[PDB]
């Protein structure tokens, strides 16, 4: 549950 702000928008699954 954790995505970057910073484009692409990578999200992680925690």
């Amino acid at each position: 549950g954790r995505c970057t702000k910073s484009i692409p928008p990578r999200c992680f699954p925690d």
